């Protein structure tokens, strides 16, 4: 519990803003959303102030009317199971308690979600429906991002008919300005500057818990070994120490962590803006009231920016080229980039096949914009920030309580833009290591992705590829519980890959497992050692029988992992189906019998694009 800060509307007052846009945001989109609306409030008369409802306390929404032309934008995501963002949380479960009346409050609300998730956009639709049986007034509709298609596009849309709508009812009318300032030190203690660090000055050098993504734990990697035995792509392993951290985790948790780019793509950014990466500054807010003083831990260098704090690999947001346009000496070339904010027609046209689909990053656009020079300390107010990688903890904490492990496949690919694109986390983890000892700074995060509470309970695990990472945890802890003399239920195991010679990840292992029990049955699905296809789900109806005997009168427990939904639905459609034949039963009663199972903790997913 963090201690609020004062009533966010008496400072709505003192700061003359009459519009706040809160974020329910994890890996940053909705805080970068939230912040554009809040810019966007300057060109149309009023003045606007982006906010986190964490460090605030909703209550005071009550008393946002006593501002002139106030209203109030939330814009939020979704996370598993149609939850709120983490940030979210505390604005969550008030809604709910809540009977406090919010006659005279204007909103709007703008959900940023995917489709390919049971609770499409769920979040976003509470919040919009909960504030109007408040009685609060809904002053535009509510906006339905799809992260699956484009969710910048739908951002567009809907922000191009908001503020017209916005200006109609308060009755306003409809340029390139800065959030921070620049300030380079030329005589400075080398102590005060960042080199990397998340939280406090020097916290990666004296660690000290608790350890969170605030403050992350480094942890020596003790191992890295290829998993796959053929060379198509690469599968890893990874072992980190975490001892003398004091972190718990159990199997089925997530592992985060804080990359680094790759100094080279930074080298040549410096190097193609004809700037100097080692000349330390900072960039401060002109709005000396924020407390967000700078876009970044400052004072820095821009290599250590561009390297670990600013994102440089993801294709740029439209508002980010629109910025930029301003830059290229080339009438032509300032055209693209300002017409890259467009919401239809062959502007978008562009953004999306030549920036998207191209999946260009700054880089690439510099490149293939050879007009476009943009100061360096600019770019860097621009580029949002760098994000944590999660991976599904690999081991049990039962068995390796001060090691965690990741399963991962490394991320290069060919882009339609022509050069090779390297995942960030994925090479920067593949080039770590076990040696100056090799360290990742690191933290647990809590899921709800659990082993039964009673050894007892049946286990049915589906996990195609990397999807078996949380499973190697589960099995591992299986195994121990047998070991300690206790009851273990069935434990089946449904995995699948290309070919047992190309990437059979585990192999050893599990086989192991089998042999010692610990795993009731393997079952593995080789997508290509045939002409047809060969999934998972294809070995699930063939036990169906006996996977019905334990789903109806074992009370199994099923759990899904993997990459991003066709495999997911897939599976969830074979269940349905069983279900359906066994009950026996009609689809729609199938459907409801395993949506119940999902409702009542028998029925997991770890799923992630
Ligand atoms: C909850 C959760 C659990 C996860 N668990 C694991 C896990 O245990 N193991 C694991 O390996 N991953 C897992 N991940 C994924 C992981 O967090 C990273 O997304 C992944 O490792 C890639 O990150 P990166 O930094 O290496 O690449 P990034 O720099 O993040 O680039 C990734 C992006 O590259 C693009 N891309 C990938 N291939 C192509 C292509 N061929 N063509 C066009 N675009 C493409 C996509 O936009 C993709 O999102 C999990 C993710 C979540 C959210
Ligand atoms: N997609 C991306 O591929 C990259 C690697 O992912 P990964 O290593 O975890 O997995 P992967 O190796 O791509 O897939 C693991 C296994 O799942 C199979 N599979 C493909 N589609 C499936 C479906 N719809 N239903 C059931 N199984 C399916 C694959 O078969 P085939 O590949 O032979 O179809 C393969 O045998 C990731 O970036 C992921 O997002
Ligand atoms: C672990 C995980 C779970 C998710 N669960 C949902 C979900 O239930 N419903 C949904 O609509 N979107 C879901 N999403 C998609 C996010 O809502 C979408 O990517 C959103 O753009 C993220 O915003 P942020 O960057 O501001 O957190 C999930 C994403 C991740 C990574």
């Amino acid at each position: 519990p963090p201690v609020k800060e004062s009533s966010f509307v008496e400072k709505m007052k003192k700061t003359g803003r009459n519009i706040i846009v809160f974020y329910g945001s994890q890996t940053g989109t909705a805080e970068e959303f939230a912040n554009r609306l809040s810019k966007d409030a300057h060109r149309y008369g009023m003045r606007g102030m982006s906010a986190d409802p964490e460090e605030y306390d909703l209550a005071d929404l009550s008393s946002l009317p006593e501002i002139d032309k106030s209203l109030v934008v939330f814009c939020m995501a979704t996370y598993g199971e149609g939850d709120p963002t983490d940030n979210a949380q505390d604005f969550y479960d008030w809604l709910q308690e809540t009977d406090v009346d919010l006659t005279g409050v204007k909103f709007a609300v703008f959900g940023l979600g995917n489709k390919t998730y049971e609770h499409f956009n769920a979040m976003g639709k509470y919040v919009d429906q909960r504030l109007e049986q408040l009685g609060a007034q809904r002053i535009f509709e509510l906006g339905l991002g799809d992260d699956d298609g484009n969710l910048e596009e739908d951002f567009i849309t809907w922000r191009e008919q908001f503020w017209p709508a916005v200006c109609e009812f308060f009755g306003v009318e409809a340029s390139s300005i800065r959030q921070y300032e620049l300030v380079v030190h030329e005589d400075m203690d080398v102590a005060k500057v960042y080199t990397g660090e998340m939280g406090r000055l020097k916290s990666y050098e004296n660690q000290k818990p608790p350890f969170d993504a605030k403050n992350p734990f480094l942890a020596a990697v003790t191992a890295n070994r290829k998993l796959n035995q053929g060379t198509e792509r690469h599968l890893m392993h990874l072992e980190l120490d975490i001892s003398d951290s004091k972190i718990r985790y159990e199997s089925g948790d997530h592992v985060a962590v804080y990359p680094a780019n790759d100094s080279a793509l930074v080298n040549q950014i410096g190097e193609i803006l004809g700037a100097d990466l080692d000349v330390i500054m900072s960039l401060n807010n002109l709005d000396e009231e924020s407390n967000k003083k700078h876009p970044f831990p400052c004072p820095t260098t821009y290599r250590t920016a561009l390297t670990y704090y600013l994102d440089i690999t993801n294709p740029p947001r439209t508002n980010v080229l629109y910025e930029l346009a301003q830059y290229a000496s080339e009438p032509s070339e300032q055209e693209h980039l300002h017409k890259m904010a467009s919401s239809s027609g062959e502007g978008k046209e562009l953004y999306l096949s030549w920036v998207v689909e191209a999946r260009r990053h700054i880089l690439a656009i510099l490149q293939d914009y050879p007009s476009l020079r943009p100061p360096i300390d600019h770019l860097c107010e621009l580029l949002p920030r760098l994000q944590a990688r999660y991976y599904s903890i690999a081991s049990s904490s039962k068995v390796h309580p001060n090691s965690v492990h990741i399963c991962a496949v490394a991320v290069e690919y060919e882009a339609k833009s022509g050069r090779v694109n390297k995942g960030v986390a994925t090479s920067w983890l593949r080039a770590k290591e076990p040696a100056g000892r090799a360290l990742v700074p690191m933290f647990v995060r809590k899921s709800q992705f659990r082993l039964p509470f009673k050894s007892t309970t049946p286990v049915i695990m589906v996990g195609p590829g990397t999807g078996i990472a949380p499973f190697m945890g589960f099995i591992q802890e299986r195994a121990w519980l047998r070991e300690q003399g206790k009851e273990v239920g069935e434990t089946l195991l449904y995995y699948g890959c290309r070919r047992s010679d190309e990437d059979y990840l585990y192999r050893e292992e599990l086989a192991r497992f089998h042999k010692d029990g610990a795993l009731t049955q393997l079952n593995v699905a080789f997508s290509r050692e045939q002409a047809h296809k060969v999934y998972v789900q294809h070995l699930l109806k063939r036990d169906r029988e006996h996977l019905w005997k334990l789903i109806h009168e074992g009370g199994a427990h099923i759990y899904v992992c993997g990459a991003a939904r066709n495999m997911a639905k897939d599976v969830q459609n074979t269940f349905y189906d069983i279900v359906a034949e066994f009950g026996p039963m009609e689809h729609t009663q199938a459907v409801d019998y395993v949506k119940k199972l999902m409702t009542k903790g028998r029925y997991s997913l770890d799923v992630w694009s």
